[PDB]
């Protein structure tokens, strides 16, 4: 009886289209603030941020007032969009198709005619997303707000400090915070301000998952192509093992492009640190060939050089601590016998031509050695939030 | 006729914006039940449970009432959105870009003023996945229900158990349950009771297609890696073969990559599974390398270590149970028979490595045999619905 | 001119709330047919049908009839969404975001008040797929169609069999029949029955496309991996033929994954096929690696086993068919004579062994083949719906 | 100040509902056409075909009719959707979930009463794409236009030649033409006719892609495979290079995939072309096994048999132009000088052996050239539309 | 209280349809321009160009006029969609699904009338995107605007400068401009301009990507593929070095599929590069298969050719610099001499064979490298784009 005669009272004459300020010349303050549930995603080719917002916009209407005597048990009331004016609130950089993500609930005035509208929403913002360091990158994505078409003296809008006490943690981002400020701008023209809060949403990306997917594998298959510097030339399979690593990594390849970033502004972090360790495996794989060349070489071609038989046979293999009828049957007989020993000559020369083969395959093995690890710390700790990152997240 | 006068008689004066109790003072009870047909997806990145659920509201609407004496055959009728008071129940935690997934069908009334509303709609909640344990892991989604603007004074919500006679079995999920609780929040400001249902649901993964997919296929792979130590060294194809099983577990990593979850909050059991399978591919191979080492020893080289041959031709190897013109032509003959006399003592030195590199095969076939029961095992059963899955699963 | 007169005339106080009867006790007879042009998808992970159908219904509105003579020209008229009173015949089982797929188009009526009702729409209804018998497998997907809130004594929903006349094939799903069925539900309250109208859409999934995607591929890499136990050992690339084909069939499975069914409700019967081709193809690994070690076996090792020699050699070798100074020169000669002897005689040795290998690829040879017919002819006419489909689609 | 008084006149009385003729019993004459400005995509999984489409429709409104006298200046006025009266042309054979693609516009009209209704849309119609030549295939799929409600007494649809001037052309479709064709449905009800415009769109897939990216990197690996039979049996590498070669074909068959058609209604063209070359390369791997048995060939084993060396060594090598004391040294010296003499008559038999499978190589290089040639010649040539697709897109 | 007044008083008689201009034959101008936030995609498969656009139109309304003294601090006022009448400007060329993309905003206006319409939107226009030059390809983009209904009597249609103020860098696109221009089209009925602004949008694409992408390991593969002419024959595994060499290519072009351009229009220019590669690789495995041929030669074969010996160990070879009782006892030493001398006399000829392969390879070494490299260099810089590009993005 009470609420059913109010609401008929309320709306007579009301025009949504008017401003509900007493005085005209006076502004309008409107308190808004939100409130962060999810970040959703951190789109870096569309350069576009998905988050879960419930915006909290309050101010006082003129009109909605009624003295809470004569209208008992009637405290509150309601009314849908469309119904009475609302502040025209928006994300200025909003990358959404509708452009206005919010779902417009109802507002809820008092007898005072303080109203407050909670519009739930999905948002997408677009944000510079700078992967340089991926995966050790954080971002800074800012939520513009501010009214479409009134200026600062007409609709003062007020800030206050974001809501996160119901965010549900993400399982990729980390969520730094969402410090929030209030600027105005100025026209050239005239000295009205026209102001906007800004919440500039700071997250850090986890790294676990890239530890395990991108970091260790490539470690791991790293080390395996060193592993032909081991293997003996007698085996006929130093060419395989090394050049089915390199397919290996190529396949595996096929994982990384799925989560590596796709950008022509800067070389990430990971890219280096993967392109790195592949030509670490084809030198390697050529640096084979070169000892097979050595250890096959045939006994009666070039003489080894004498700088070879230095800088190999003595040098690094020091440093690497190494190491009638009876006259007839006479000439018979002295032939097989010298045919022998010239056989034994013959793989004399080979033998050395071998040791020289195992002599650069150490070198190479310790060479290769230091120069992966050297790539791998240096490229990784090349990032400004690497330590932080390993220590939160392994 | 009757019901042309009816309808009339009914939306005189109605106001779909009046919560419609006799005492504006009084609380308008509305029961809220829903049903479960369909879990839809677990989108575990997203962290959003999609559900098929029939929503069931149902109140009392003190101005929809008549006598059926005076209007006889209108036993109900039937009013489209907007057009009578209906309760403002949304899911809290709706992660729908629409927000609001309900459709809104008609509100049936009867002639005593008793109202139902029975929207269905595609749920779309946000809830946290913990894939810690996957594929053996149970998933508790809660469903928060409220009144988004009434407080308990004005809307006492009340809740009935949930309906799940109309559920159709999931082929990924099984339903352990959808358990409902009422509660009520206060602010310190007021003593007004806020109620709101929650419906928890709680689903159980199902691991059949996981067994086949990803378990199996690891142990499989995993011993055709252990073949290597059984293939004698004189084939060359020790390093095929091994290195060619470390490739097929790399375009297998692809398949796993599809079904696999990307989360940084913790490493899920079937990727610690997956990762330790193939580093026992990795060792093997590095094993094969020491081996072929061994084999392949030139016999001019360094004597085998008194500890080599105790630890391996001895004690390993009982443990495995193995085991003028005259003088002329002499002098030519007495040559080439201490040239072979020479070659079988250095094939008999040869002899003994190639015999340790055969006692090395069976330690690494019988280490590595066990090392990869005692992983897979303790891996596979460190998940505490291990038992429950394989009985009820397979 | 009549046309402007009567639709003036047909809208005075005409309330599309109403349910258009001349007696309000009567119940209303609605005809409820439907047209299938198109099976869209069949989607088994999600467990809904996407199809393009015209709904037909047809009933008659007391309100809307007019005498012919006194509109001349005037036959029929049409009304838009909203205009007039509509059956509120739905998709009971929808799985659709909107839950009402139909385009509302215009109602049809003539000048004895008979409506006409053709909405089209792509449906998505909830259909247990059972993917036990992929590709051979049938599927059956209701339709239920009712009224939301009316019961049967206010609208008498009556069936006529549906259309397919228009019916497009389809190219992965053969149509076996649409027919439809109404039944009544009885709540324990009450004697009103509640009238739906369910049509079952019979559907046979066309396996020409699976019979050379899947079943040939699988058929003809197995046949290559028998073709290992015709290579002969000295070839020296038995393991590379075996292990290179295990490889081609891990990166068939991936174009396989594509079009498999990802379920835990049952092991699908391509699987059951795919998983055993691959298992034969590990064994015949397996078996090679036995093979090698006979050839390769050290003439100065282990004695053959009596057991080996006859089992081997004899039984199965029988059932396959397969069969001063002038002294001491005598010294020196003598001693390079009885080398040569003693290296014939561990030659001969060698020589059984490697004829032992050549009997054992024979038997594995045999019994793989054999093997691997019955389990692709077993695994395939497994299915009751095979005959039928190699008839139809080949 | 005249436009003002026009708009208000021109909605007195205006029903929307009303067919807009002074005859209710004269038809009102529709002029159909439309523009085609993109074809976007041909789905012949979902048998859809996706077009931009600016429809023209064309009328007479009896009651939107002034005196430009009365009303200077204004020669135009504009309606949007709802307040006057639109024909209800519809795409019958609709294929979106909307079924009305068309952007509603504004319709114009001008002093005579006749109205232009240009409705701008994204089309998707139910098109039978027929794979069977694929991709030397020409696809036709309708556009069938029609009054939703109207027959031909009512509405009399005509018809205007389609506009392709701003046809945008397709980088995969080339437009052969768009036709269209007025047609007339009877009932056998009644002897009015039902009217309907149909535009078919001729459309020519563009085979320059695809000759680049399956025809050609199918016969250059096609080729490689041939190049086993010029390999030196003493390499060791024939099974490798063919084995490796098949693998490599698989891994193309993944490429192929996404491009390829799936169907069962019809093996396609290309699918015909990419299982042949498969199968030879398979067989050239299965003939490598044969030729490695004969060279391979134990010389202690069966002799060769007869028409053995008769078809090989002689009529297939023809056509293919190929070709005290003292006492016992005596005795221990012609035991040695036997062994030798032993060892040359088994490695005579050995060449027999070695230069049969250099035979069959050369039969199997020559026939398998011969057979891969006419099946590529014959596969692609089988298409009715090669000799034009060739001669336009290459 | 002012604002109310004038609220009410500006909608009294306004009629939205009416184009407001206090004469009808006067036309009304309107100042079109845009304000470019991001490039979103550039569809070159669909050719549709997405972008953030904040379209911004002004123009003067002869009704919507006050004295701001008689309503003092009521100097602007706004109006929804619909309220007022509004430019019904629309892209032309657009390629979306609703067709008009934007957000309908609020009108603002002033005292004296103007106008101003700021709406926001996410543009889909239909571009030809030509990708001959790929990845070094400019791209221009029209946005053509203009009334749907409006000729150039009636609506005056004037272009400002497009504001890029705002603009975002796209991380793939690199903005070179969006220049304007206004058009007249004039039908041959009439003499009436039908004016409309085309906004051209130029893009370079970025290449920095796709330099470490496709171009970088497409050189580097292309390298390891002529380190096969370097590897020594009896090492045997030059077949298997090039061949896997050839299947990692495979495996790197699923890479590079996904970022392909799928066209039939031209040949990208990348599509020759790697095209180019691939043939050499084949090439290369081929040349290979020649030289083992020379290697493996049989040493009773067919004499050396006069011109073999020629070309190759002569020209080829100095180019490139590369260089009782006695009686039967002598009987049977002489044979097993003479034995010895056959054997020499055959390995000598074998090692002319040897080292004419070794020839071979240096030839092909040398020529293959001159013919990737002239390749490379010439595909890569027949790009008119190439210098820029690699000047700003490297
Ligand atoms: C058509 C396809 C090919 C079909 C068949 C294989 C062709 C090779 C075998 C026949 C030729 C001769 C031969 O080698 O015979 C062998 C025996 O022969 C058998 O008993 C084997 C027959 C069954 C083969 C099963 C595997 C299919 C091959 C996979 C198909 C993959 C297809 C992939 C296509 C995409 C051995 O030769 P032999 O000289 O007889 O024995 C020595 C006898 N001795 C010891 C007594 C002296
Ligand atoms: N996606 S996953 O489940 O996290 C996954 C699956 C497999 C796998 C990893 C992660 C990595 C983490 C540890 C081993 C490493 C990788 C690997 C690479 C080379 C060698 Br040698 C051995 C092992 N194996």
């Amino acid at each position: 009886e009470f609420q059913r005669k109010l609401y008929k009272e309320l709306v007579k004459n009301y025009n949504p289209l008017e401003r509900p300020v007493a005085n005209d010349s006076q502004p309008l303050t409107v308190y808004f603030s939100l409130s962060l549930l999810q970040i959703m995603d951190v789109d870096e080719k569309n350069q576009v941020l998905t988050t879960n917002i419930w915006l909290q916009m309050s101010w006082t209407d003129h009109y909605l007032q009624w003295n809470v005597s004569e209208y008992p048990g009637v405290k509150t009331v309601r009314f849908p969009d469309g119904q009475i004016w609302k502040p025209d609130i928006l994300l200025y950089n909003s990358a959404d198709e509708r452009f206005d993500a919010t779902f417009h609930t109802n507002v809820l005035v008092n007898s005072s005619g303080h109203c407050q509208y909670l519009p739930p929403g999905i948002f997408k913002s677009s944000c510079y997303i700078d992967v340089r360091w991926f995966p050790f990158d954080v971002q800074h994505c800012k939520l513009k707000f501010g009214s479409w078409s009134y200026g600062g003296w007409s609709l003062d809008l007020q800030m206050q400090e974001a809501d996160i006490s119901g965010y549900i943690p993400n399982g990729e981002w980390d969520l730094v915070g969402i410090p929030g400020k209030r600027s105005e701008r100025f026209y050239e023209c005239c000295k009205e301000p026209y102001p906007d809060v800004t919440f500039t949403v700071t997250m850090r990306r986890r790294t676990l998952y890239y530890g395990l997917n991108l970091l260790i594998p490539c470690v791991l298959i790293s080390a395996l192509a060193l592993l032909v510097f081991l293997l003996p030339a007698d085996s006929g399979e130093k060419i395989s093992l090394g050049i089915t690593v390199l397919l290996s990594l190529t396949v595996f390849m096929l994982l990384v492009a799925e989560i590596m970033p796709a950008t022509s502004d800067s070389v990430p972090l990971i890219a280096q640190y993967f392109a790195s360790t592949m030509i670490i495996v084809g030198l390697s794989v050529v640096v084979t060939v070169i000892v097979l060349q050595y250890h096959h070489h045939d006994p009666d071609g070039g003489k080894m050089p004498k700088w070879t038989r230095v800088i190999l046979l003595n040098w690094c293999a020091w440093f690497l601590r190494m190491k009638p009828d009876l006259a007839k049957i006479l000439e018979e007989v002295r032939y097989i016998a010298n045919r022998f020993r010239c056989q034994d000559e013959s793989e004399a020369v080979c033998s050395e031509w071998k040791f020289a083969a195992c002599v650069v395959d150490r070198l190479c093995l310790m060479a290769f050695s230091v120069f992966t690890i050297i790539c791998t710390i240096g490229i990784l700790m090349s990032a400004p939030n690497f330590v932080e990152a390993v220590s939160k997240d392994f």
